[PDB]
């Protein structure tokens, strides 16, 4: 489950 902002470039 990645999507922005985050995970994982917060």
């Amino acid at each position: 489950g990645f999507r922005s902002p985050c995970p994982p470039f917060c």
